[PDB]
């Protein structure tokens, strides 16, 4: 497989607003998780979890954001195996995953920040609905 | 399938992330370990993304009643997954690697002239290749 991850917020899921996003390019797969901040252990966390789901993919392409460039990462993809090069299916499926998450909130009654012991669903039920597990 | 026990223990020289999550695969003894600056249930269930990327999902996991591991976050995180989890006793397997990876990373640390805390930069190759050696024997 052939990834792209990127970083994007919502507020809506603060405080750990951050969602890193990944998408398999030939099959449009999608796994997003949320971070407090943008770190390059939120980056392996989330790839952790993205090969949880979807198995271990040939190469990640990123853009040049310092969480995806630093030593640290670099290290991790080396010893998982995976190559690294460093946009418009990831930047599809950010307002895809916003708009769930924005409705499925509003219907709840959150205009604003969502409650922390219901956002863990909620993320789950706007990322199932973008697949097919 | 697979059936798991996981808990966390400190590790001081591995501050400032010195709580270590560890999990053991009880048929084949495999060991993930993975360190976080606090003992949350998110750190538990990104430790357990981690695990299944490495070992494969599991059937069901095994752990105490630290409020970690029992609160609402990790019990619908666990359902979603369809992972069975059963819990003041401890057990066995998990303690022993707990030990083997405290002695292991005080070798390795050590053996590169870190006689107290590891330096940040140096921590995560470390961890890995104490995990790697316990596996590996
Ligand atoms: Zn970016
Ligand atoms: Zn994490
Ligand atoms: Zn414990």
């Amino acid at each position: 497989q052939i990834w792209q991850t990127d970083f994007t917020l919502e507020p809506r899921m603060a405080p750990r607003s951050w969602l890193a996003v990944t998408v398999d390019t030939a099959s449009s797969a999608i796994v997003v998780t949320q971070h407090g901040r943008v770190t390059s252990v939120a980056a392996q966390h989330h790839w952790a979890t993205a090969i949880a789901v979807l198995g271990r993919p040939k190469a990640i392409k990123t853009d040049n954001g310092s969480c995806f460039t630093s030593k640290s990462t670099r290290e991790w993809l080396a010893r998982w195996g995976i190559a690294h090069t460093t946009q418009a299916m990831v930047e599809r499926a950010n307002r895809l995953l916003k708009d769930k998450i924005r409705v499925l909130a509003e219907g709840d009654g959150f205009m604003k920040r969502i409650p922390a012991s219901k956002q863990g669903e909620l993320l789950a039920k706007a990322m199932y609905a973008l697949n097919h597990f």
